[PDB]
């Protein structure tokens, strides 16, 4: 027992010289990153053909359909007179009509289909209001119910000039339509082209009612198969891929297995669930998974391939996580070898203690991002959400972007120097805490576990 | 008495093994951070809508009363010809008065109320000059008297063409007017919508008598109750948070008092004010303040909630605060642990050191903050003022927006050489000491009380 | 022997007091150093010439051709409707005819020339489009036959106003014609202007077919020998370089000899390939290595000066590599005296261990760099391509850049919430894992080595 | 002997112990600080005036006199046809001529006084060409004298529109005139305006001939004295600090004095020049110096107010060098007490095994600085001079900017290739040497020396 024991736990050469076993697995592993990688760049290459062509789309659509708009100016595009917004609107409609005469684009019209256009209808133009909004600031008094009517004005495709807006109990104005068009550029990469639906929706937002409207577009796309396209290997790499893991998957699963039984005999032979889990392999736990997800994701882009899918984003992660997940899961072979097992040993040995710490450490962040997020996220442009203020906390505790985190709040100082002052004490005691305190002790941690192992 | 000593320094789980006492202060603690943290969010919506209603108004404000305006232009936004001035002044005046047919949002005019407005009168379109101005550089000769004299114009809502403004003796000019509009977004959050006056001041400022005239706007929001409206929980809940506060400061204050008589009997029964301070619970201190502070906000926020005051800013802060003080001090029960409790241990050994190191540090530290404000200031837009010059040189010292700092200095090697070399040594010479000789004794300060505490 | 041997490893110092040696070698070390600084910034000069002339150049080309043109624009300048695109094409076309008249530059036209020009053209408009492109997304279906054909439109220097774009089926649209000019800014450098041939290219490109046409112009410059010109010491110092670095690699190269010489006897007095080295200067190697690259720029921009070469960019990395190496290889007396010597002695002892680390490390930095690149790319700016990637990755190791990284995935929050999530984690784990876990290690590996080393 | 030797060394209080002596240098430093401080920022305030002055009306300039410039525009603003360069040089002298009646600013013309001007002329309009200038692209030949021949065209205050400029040859043009204007803003500060002389040039540069012609303008600023003006303590605080400086030199004299009396005596005692150095009090140089540039300052700045002197950034810099050694001076009171004083006795201890390691490390950093600078300038906005090439290189080694540096190259990817992959090689191997091998290393000598010194 004791030499199936020894035998069990010896490397890939110690196992050959004892049974002239050959490293199936390891040559399966080299061959794995070479075909798993090559197989992410050929579905990249799909993947940024799907979204250029979204992405180019909507920027059209900015270009055609807003009134004065410029590349960069996005986030402060609104109106500000009743005639700015008359003419943004009456513009949208006027190029959406004019479309076929002026696009460089080719794009056709979509009709009815459900709300919120009637039968026939191509583009609704609506107007959404209070019921009941009488609104007296000279006399410091108001009427309101504040359920939103609609009103629906419907275009079709080649009246809304006489579009009257409720102004001062005005809650937005929305124009919906949709176009199709056939992305072509996917026959430079040999594939038959798509044919996509845009749903286009811009948003003319009154929602604070400060006198400033901002203008928005937004699109949806959606793609479908053509009807019998004509046009005048990667199934084989991807089956290549999946035998590949597959056997991989095999010869992982033969060894956990003989590992339990292994460790089962010991257990008997002994006349803790801790000392029973040294039988067990993590790194062919990493595998199994790292094949299961590879399988799934070279059997999602068969799919999308063979135009029976389109979730281009769910089997670009699968394929990607899988990739890293392969390229990591070499480092088995190394952890026989303690002058190329540092990383790996010292991390076994720091784990608990740094979790430990972060215990303590979680609930201050926490602490610190809720405040942030609330007292400062009106104020300051980096504290907005509160995964905006935790990527700004984890930067500054790196040293980034820390000079334009206080200039920030420099134009309060003068308008709300409460709020400037606050915000001064929260930066200078949340820096100083977790640069020279916490993130010291966390690498005197990390490096205190490797001094354990350096001999 | 040795038993009770030992009892009183006793963990919650040692407690309980030895008197079956109910952990009641941490169930406490972990119900408040989850109440004050909700009640914080819930804040954080109405205050968010009172921010945005005030910004929101001013950037309209901006673009409706400012000549050829743009966005990101505030700094910068300046008249040149005496035709750019009077065009602008006029313009504001103009869309004044234009304002009811224009506008998007809906305001009202407001009349007499004082100086600098007289009965009446809604807009007041003010210059102010020296009381005697010959100035003749032709001859390099003047005669000043530097009294100021304000001359005001007075606009009623629906003369002031015929303006004729002092260029060689102006200081400045000013239009005052303010406007009532109604924050009707609140009825989204279930509020009842507040009467805002924006007070609004445009500055067309000459004090440099440069040739350039800088213009600006700036508002000032003063919220009231609107006049019995009509529109057609978060008072229990607020409810609960003082009652789970008042519960803690209760428990908290009992354990003090505990603490003190145990204290002066231990001192009695001795047959040096540093052995009695070891009976007193700093953590039981801080959730008082916590518990001081939260009940304070909660009483603001019902006041604000009710529309008895409008104190926004305050509030905040003094929830924030509460907020993240309640997160810190569930650390007071890892203490009992080793394992758990590195980051405070270590912060009462190094406590001591780092502080006297501090001392010397401190006044290099301000030596190079005056000299780098007054010798740099007027040349480098980093160093304009103090608090500025202090933001600039700790983000230096954590290795941030460095190379921006030498590049804005880089125009003067021209213009002004013995300024730029200047520059050159002053920051080379502070972020050598600072990042290699300060920062590393600082680490090492913290680091070495780690290791002290390390078994 | 053991006498001949210890006096083989002696100082320049010790070897002159046993032998009364002249330190020749040093002196032509700094003489090397002095003259090759000099000649890298002689050269810089004309190197600086050419490329401004080039890129000075292009940029007039911009501004006189692309219409509507302004700087900081190329990345995003393109058209959007067919009249833009027109008046784009005959704009470019009509300044070309213009160009003797319009522009502050004197070029002359070259006409014929082999394609994409006819003889006597000076100019070629081309459209390449589909050989068949039935395309109606109207009835979701297409009949594409993807063969490019170019139709060509010649202009000749002072018809293409009827050109007629098959928009539907269009590839792009190109332009291409040379200008020559001359370089007459050398004559401040007292060196005979050079004739320069531009072949200017503008590319019209709809491949996207998207709506959306990117613009651009490229150019390609020939520097050639003028004919006959007539213009009303550097090649002595290029001589004195010469015969610095000839006679350092001679004397390098005898000592090499006596190294070689003295390895065999001591091999061969011993009644591994690991001990012989020991006898080889590494720092000999380097030295004769710097001065063939010296002398190979040496000889290269003596060719240029004389215009029989036009390679600048090889020149100036052949001598700026051996500036490098000429100041660099001075260090190797500093290797007797062990105070000043502590970089090379950490280096030596490190190295192994590092190069095991990075044995590791590396795979774990590609499966993450390939991950980032391909599940990214398309949606962050910073992914584009993999030397991008590998950039960014570098970069955020150095904790740069890190929040501006996160803010670029902001947009896709409510775009693509799952490549968003899948962002958040994949950037939250690599730095955390690179800088608290492997950068740790790292610095610790190289402490330790010197901490070997240190007395 | 020995008593008074030991007293030498003693501390202010066990000096006041054993002879109670008065502390009298302490309080002197003390109050210095005060004063010195003060003094500095009232100063401050008139070098404020003085800048912004200059700074305001040098931009007032540019929006008067540059055709279509626009703020922020200055590294890019140029012409780029025959047209707009006319334009631009008749809108500059007809902005000239109307300036009384379209400028916010009062100016007064200067006629005469020497070149580029003649008696009575207030602009001079110049162009600089070939003397001879033949240049025949299309043969590819040219013919030319390069000296420079210059032609002005006179302009009185209230014939240039027939300028010719000679194209093919043009140097540069040139337009020269100065203004007179009084700074009355110093009226706010309680001082008597000063006259100043602002000597304008704008420049339209053709160096290049490469068809694009950049656009400046500069100014140079003369304050003189106004003739007898009329206006209908800041002296005694400068004789205060004055009189504190020079107490405190006359003291510190003393004890130098003192303490070369000491070591002369010790060492006629012994019946090395290192050892005598230990009588010598570092601390008190430095107040001796400091004392030195404060009273040169204060005169400098007393100067300065009557109008005698104008050299504001000398005195400015006088005054904040002598602020911050005054309160680095300070720190001489903190040696007495090993606690307070680890950073001196830090770097005492550190210094020399720095200073050798620096041996080392700046050859290497030169060669980098070198090869970057006439390598890269060229191409790479951050290397175009040497002074910006070690900002560049000082800031990567501290982390900062390095993305950005990467992304300056990637233009070139596909223009210059071979110059890319130089940069990414020297940017690669910079980064890894200096931050992970030098500056590791630079730690570990500082933190050393510390641990020396620790107990
Ligand atoms: C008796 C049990 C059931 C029958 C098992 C039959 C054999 C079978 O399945 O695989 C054997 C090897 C496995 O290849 P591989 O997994 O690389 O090899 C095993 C591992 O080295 C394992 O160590 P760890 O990796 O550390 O767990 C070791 O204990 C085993 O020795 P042992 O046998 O004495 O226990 C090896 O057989 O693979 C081939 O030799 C070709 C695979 C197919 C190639 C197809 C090409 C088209
Ligand atoms: C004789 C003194 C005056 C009368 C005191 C009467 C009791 C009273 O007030 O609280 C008792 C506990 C306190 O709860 P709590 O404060 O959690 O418990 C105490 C702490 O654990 C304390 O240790 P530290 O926390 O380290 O200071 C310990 O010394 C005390 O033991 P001791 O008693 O032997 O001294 C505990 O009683 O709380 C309840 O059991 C329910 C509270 C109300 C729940 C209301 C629900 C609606
Ligand atoms: C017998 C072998 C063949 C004949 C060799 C004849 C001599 C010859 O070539 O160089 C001698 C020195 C070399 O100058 P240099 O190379 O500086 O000097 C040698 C090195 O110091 C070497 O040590 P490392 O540098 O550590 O390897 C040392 O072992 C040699 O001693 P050794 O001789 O006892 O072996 C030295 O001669 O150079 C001149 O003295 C002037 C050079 C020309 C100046 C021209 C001016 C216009
Ligand atoms: C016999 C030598 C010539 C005559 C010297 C006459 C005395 C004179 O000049 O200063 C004495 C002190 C000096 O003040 P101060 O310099 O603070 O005091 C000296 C220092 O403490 C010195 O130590 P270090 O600082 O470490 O070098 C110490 O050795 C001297 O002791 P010693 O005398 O036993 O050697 C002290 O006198 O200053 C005043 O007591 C008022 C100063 C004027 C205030 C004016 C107010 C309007
Ligand atoms: C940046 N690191 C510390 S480094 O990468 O290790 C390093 C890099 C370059 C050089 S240098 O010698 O070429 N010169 C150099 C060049 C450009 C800027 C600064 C310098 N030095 C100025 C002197 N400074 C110094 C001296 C004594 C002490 Cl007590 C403390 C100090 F900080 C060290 C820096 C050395 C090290």
């Amino acid at each position: 027992l004791r030499r199936r024991l020894k035998y069990f736990f010896m490397s890939p050469c110690d196992k050959f010289r004892a049974k002239g076993r050959k490293p199936c697995k390891l040559m399966l592993q080299v061959v794995k990153i070479l075909v798993v990688t090559v197989q992410l760049i050929l579905f990249g290459l799909s993947n940024q053909l799907a979204v250029t062509f979204r992405e180019e789309n909507t920027i059209a659509f900015r270009h055609l359909f807003l009134l004065g708009y410029s590349d960069g100016a996005d986030d402060t595009f609104a109106a500000y007179t009743r005639e700015q917004l008359y003419q943004a609107i009456f513009h949208a409609v006027d190029q959406y009509l004019a479309l076929p005469d002026v696009s460089l684009g080719r794009y056709a019209y979509v009709r009815g289909g459900g709300d919120p256009w009637t039968n026939g209808s191509g583009l609704a133009l609506c107007q959404r209001y209070y019921h009941r909004g009488h609104v007296d600031p000279a006399n410091d008094t108001f009427d309101i119910d504040p359920m939103v009517v609609t009103d629906c004005i419907q275009v079709d495709p080649p009246s809304y000039k006489n579009l009257t807006l409720k102004f001062h109990k005005l809650v937005n104005v929305t124009i919906h339509f949709r176009l199709k068009t056939i992305n072509l550029q996917s026959l430079i990469n040999n594939e038959i082209p798509d044919c996509y639906t845009f749903s286009v929706l811009i948003t003319f937002d009154n929602k604070a009612h400060s006198g400033r409207i901002p203008i928005s577009l937004e699109t949806q796309a959606h793609i479908q198969e053509c009807k019998h396209p004509s046009v005048f290997f990667r199934l084989l790499f991807d089956v290549v891929v999946i035998l590949t893991c597959s056997l991989s998957f095999l010869l992982c699963a033969r060894s956990l297995l003989r590992g339990f039984l292994l460790q089962n005999e010991f257990v008997g032979f002994m006349w803790s669930l801790w000392e029973r889990l040294e039988f067990v392999n993590g790194w062919y736990i990493l595998l199994v998974t790292s094949d299961v997800l590879t399988i799934s994701g070279t059997i999602m882009k068969i799919g999308i391939e063979a135009k029976n899918l389109a979730s281009y984003d769910v089997c670009s992660i699968l394929l990607g996580t899988s990739t890293l997940l392969v390229w990591v899961g070499v480092i088995r072979y190394l952890t026989f070898f303690h002058n190329y097992n540092i990383l790996i040993a010292t991390l076994r040995v720091a784990l608990p203690s740094v979790m430990r710490f972060c215990c303590c450490v979680a609930v201050i962040y926490l602490g610190y991002c809720f405040c942030g997020w609330i007292v400062l996220g009106p104020y300051h442009v980096k504290f907005r959400s509160l995964s905006m203020v935790s990527e700004c906390l984890f930067s500054l505790i790196n040293g980034d972007d820390m000079f334009v985190t206080f200039a920030a709040m420099q134009a309060q100082q003068g308008r709300s120097s409460l709020v400037w002052l606050f915000s001064q004490l929260y930066l200078y005691s949340f820096i100083s805490l977790f640069i020279y305190m916490v993130l010291s002790l966390f690498i005197a941690l990390i490096t205190g576990a490797y001094d354990t192992i350096k001999h």
